[PDB]
Order: C-alpha cells, then structure tokens, then sequence
C-alpha cells in the first residue's frame, strides 16, 4: 500500500514520456542517433537482434563474439540459431535505404538462460564473418560496469532499436532510476523493440540491459524494468563471455 500521492506523482512523470506523441517528445529525453555518433563508442556496440518472422529487438556486443540480450527475446528462436541474426549499427532511413556498415552476423549458439530462468538475460554467440573475422575485432565490445553504485534519481542513457516506433533506427532514451530496492526500475520512453537495449553511465560503462514494463506501486500502473549488471551477472559473463 502506497499513498495516493505517489500514484498521482508517478502518473505525472510517466505521462511526460507517454502523454505526448513519440515524435513530439523533447530531444533530451528521446532522440535518434545520427550517423556520426553511430560510429563511435558506445553506440557502435548496439545492434539489432533479428528473429525471422518472430521479433526484431536489441542486443549489446560485450565480447569478441558475444551479444547480451533478453531471455524472452532469445526464446523466440526455440533454440535454433539459424533463426537469429545480429545486425550491428544497422540503419534504415525513412526512404527504405538500409545500410549495415559491419555486415550481418549469423549465430552459432544461443545460451537461453545462463543466469537463471528468472533473470531476463541471454547470451548469443556469433559466427565470425566469411573471412573468419569476429565482430569484436571490427568494434571494441562494451565496457562492463556494475549496477551496485546506482541510486534512486540517477539519470542514465538507454540505447537501442525502438522497432515499434521507427524500423531499424537507433535511438537514445534518457532514463531516471527509481525505487531500486525492487530491482532496476526507471522512468523513460521505450517500446517492445527496446528489449535488450544497453544502459550506460556517464563513464560509458554498461550497467544494465532493458527488459520491459512491469506493474508498479499498484496493480494498475507501470514502470520500465531492466536487469542490472550486479555481482552475480558479472560473474557469469566473465565466465562465459567470448
């Protein structure tokens, strides 16, 4: 039971992201990443995880051949790697011109729930290109930070592919952390395609991965939910990354 004032104020914040049209959102909270920034770190570590005829979400390159995304996204492939494709820094302008600066990568192995069925993270291992060159040799993987030092009120950058808004167009969303006692929760604009988006701190370190929206305060309100890179997650990553 939370005071009726909290709900009133929550609806306040939440509304500044979902009350107005996505296109009429302030640049500071939600904006497309231009060609220039897309070639720079950490933006170039972001890619589109494409599951043929299932979904189109986001993923972060965290190793030479490893992509970190959500378990719920990886489940759509039903264990079959050939159903998943990773397209780093892909971009499709409003006129249909699609470009993939680093090519498209095939998946050799899917680790659906290496952190546990209750942690919405999965690892995707990619095959090198036909010349045997790993994506991680073309682009430096994201630096892995920690979520242990974050605190209520903190502002972070969420980078991903908001498919439902614009197809194959990388966007950044400013997020504001809230009640962290119940997990990584935050205010910000996201759509289903943002699943797997990287959350970076001012130091450019990856501190979390966006997951989805969950009930908040009561059973009738929402908030964004992500998975923080805590002690347990880092251990597993360091153990299976490659």
């Amino acid at each position: 039971e939370v005071s009726a004032e909290e709900i009133k104020k929550h609806e306040e914040k939440w509304n500044k992201y979902y009350g107005v049209n996505a296109f009429n959102l302030p640049k500071e909270l939600f904006s497309k990443v231009d060609e220039k920034d897309r070639q720079k770190y950490p933006y170039n570590t972001i890619g589109n995880v494409f599951v043929k005829g299932q979904t189109s979400a986001t993923g972060v390159l965290i190793g030479k051949n490893t992509v970190l995304t959500n378990r719920h996204i990886a489940k759509f492939a039903n264990g079959d790697p050939s159903k998943v494709s990773f397209r780093p820094s892909i971009n499709t302008d409003d006129n249909g011109n699609t470009e993939t600066p680093y090519g498209e990568y095939e998946v050799k192995e899917i680790l659906q729930e290496p952190f546990g069925a209750g942690v919405d993270l999965a690892l995707i291992r990619l095959k090198p290109d036909q010349n045997g060159v790993s994506l991680g040799d073309k682009i430096s993987p994201a630096k892995i930070g920690t979520s242990n030092d974050l605190k209520d009120g903190d502002k972070l950058e969420l980078i991903g592919y908001p498919f439902d808004h614009k197809v194959n167009q990388m966007h950044r969303s400013e997020i504001e952390l809230t009640t962290l006692s119940r997990g990584l929760r935050y205010y910000g604009f996201t759509v289903p395609g943002n699943a797997g988006s990287g959350i970076f701190n001012s130091n450019g370190e990856l501190v979390g991965i966006h997951s989805s929206k969950v009930s908040h305060l009561d059973r009738e309100h929402q908030i964004n939910y992500g998975v923080g890179i805590g002690n347990y997650v880092k251990r597993i990553i360091n153990e299976k990354n490659e």
